[PDB]
């Protein structure tokens, strides 16, 4: 697994329904990211040639919000079933 820097346009969100950030936390991790960077990479999982994440709502949410062009992501090469089972209710 490689750490890529990944732009925010790429990484589908289908979890973004469920959107209920608490902007604290979000303002806090954007303020740790202008100082420092992010440290923690998040999850991508890769299907067909499209990037899905479902974990790193927060620190998706501060790279918007900060203006930021990409971020840090480890990805998985995944399969059909690993996208259906995060998508499952
Ligand atoms: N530069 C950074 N400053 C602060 N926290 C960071 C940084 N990079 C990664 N993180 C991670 O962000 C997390 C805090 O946000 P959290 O709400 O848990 O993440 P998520 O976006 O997955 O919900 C911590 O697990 C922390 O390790």
């Amino acid at each position: 697994p490689m750490i890529v820097e990944l732009p925010l346009e790429k990484i589908r969100r289908p979890l973004m329904r469920t959107r209920s950030n608490d902007q604290n936390k979000v303002k806090e991790l954007m303020d740790s990211i202008r100082q420092i960077g992010l440290q923690v990479p998040i999850d991508v999982i890769e299907v067909d040639g499209t990037y899905y994440g479902f974990s790193g709502c927060h620190r998706y949410e501060a790279h918007q919000k900060l203006g930021l062009p990409t971020i840090r992501c480890k990805i998985r090469k995944g399969t059909k079933e690993t996208l259906r089972h995060h998508l499952r209710l």
